[PDB]
């Protein structure tokens, strides 16, 4: 089973400020919706609680507590290793969709990254990890919008 | 100016049947939406007449006749060459978006290809061109839907 990572980050590395994403770039959301359509997503419990089970996707959520979802479209796992083994029975592909913590824990597992860089330098306390040079860009496209953004796809080795 | 080309084709290469696209693969048009957002498209007259001028895009349309368009986001050119020369004064990137005729005439000038292959083999009368082997796949993702589809990004070597 292949692991992809999909994230949006500001030019200063910020991805979150408290429970919010500190920007609104018109259009960027389309990339995320289009590439995750009917895909399995892996997300942290805090991020899942912020966005909820939006339609046409399937969710694997990790928690260290007894937290549960209430939605037959979500599977809660006690660990990332357990989520990976569980998903592997059900799918060939999972897309890691965030939490700052989830990103840092799963970047080493990812063979493909989908990275939107937003032309803004906001304040926030949550940051995307440095992209290791075990990955390289194979595709890139710029978008002009109310806030501009650049979309890149990175592949491993 | 960069030239990309974006197309959805069935597994038998059909892209059209009269003025229609002969399938409904739920989800696939999101890829088209996301990648064309605030982009310039090059379309043929026949294709443009079918879809119409959806928002957040600019259109270059080519025709050999007296056909014109009201919409203020559309520029009509008499030839592919004039459209390319004209677009280059206006944009850094254009996305050829079809017509079988337009695809054949412009594939040689594209640096990047976005191809969705739809899991169907319908009857039709318009076909996508042979992809030269100067292009290679650098990304691929499978989608399950009512009709499955596979998204591939090709780059020219
Ligand atoms: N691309 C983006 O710009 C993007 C995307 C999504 C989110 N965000 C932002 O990121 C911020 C939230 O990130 P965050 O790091 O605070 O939270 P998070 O990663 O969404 O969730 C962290 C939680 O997930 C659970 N968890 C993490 N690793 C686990 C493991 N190995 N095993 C079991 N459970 C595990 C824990 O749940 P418990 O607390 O239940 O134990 C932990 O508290 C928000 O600001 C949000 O807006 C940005
Ligand atoms: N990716 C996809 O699956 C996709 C995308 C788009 C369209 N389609 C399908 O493709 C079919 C349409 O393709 P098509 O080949 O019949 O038509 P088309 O390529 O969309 O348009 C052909 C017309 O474009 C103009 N044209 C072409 N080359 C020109 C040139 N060198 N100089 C000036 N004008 C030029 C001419 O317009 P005039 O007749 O006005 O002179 C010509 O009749 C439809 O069925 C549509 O559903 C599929
Ligand atoms: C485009 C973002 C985006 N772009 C890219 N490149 N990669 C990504 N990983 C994400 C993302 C994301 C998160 C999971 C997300 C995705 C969403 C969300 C919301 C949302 C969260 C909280 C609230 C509460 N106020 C409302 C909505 C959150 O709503 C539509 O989809
Ligand atoms: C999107 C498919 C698609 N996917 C990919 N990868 N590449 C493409 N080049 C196209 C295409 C196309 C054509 C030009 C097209 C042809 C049409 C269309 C529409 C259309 C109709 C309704 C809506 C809803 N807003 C959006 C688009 C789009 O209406 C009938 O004729």
């Amino acid at each position: 089973m292949k692991v992809s990572l999909m994230a949006a980050k500001a030019k200063n590395g910020v991805i979150g400020c408290g429970p919010h994403i500190p920007w609104s770039a018109k259009g960027e959301q389309l990339l995320f919706k289009a590439l995750t359509y009917n895909q399995w997503l892996l997300v942290g419990r805090k991020t899942f609680e912020s966005m909820g089970a939006l339609p046409n996707r399937k969710y694997a959520v990790v928690t260290r507590s007894a937290w549960t979802a209430d939605n037959d479209n979500v599977i809660v796992f006690p660990s990332i290793e357990e989520a990976m083994y569980g998903l592997a029975e059900l799918t060939d592909h999972v897309i890691v969709s965030g939490g700052g913590e989830i990103y840092r824990e799963t970047l080493p597992m990812a063979s493909t990254l989908h990275i939107s860089t937003i032309d803004i330098e906001p304040e926030g306390d949550v940051f995307f990890p440095n992209i290791p040079n075990t990955f390289e860009v194979v595709f890139e496209q710029h978008f002009s919008s109310n806030i501009n953004y650049c979309y890149q796809i990175w592949q491993k080795g």
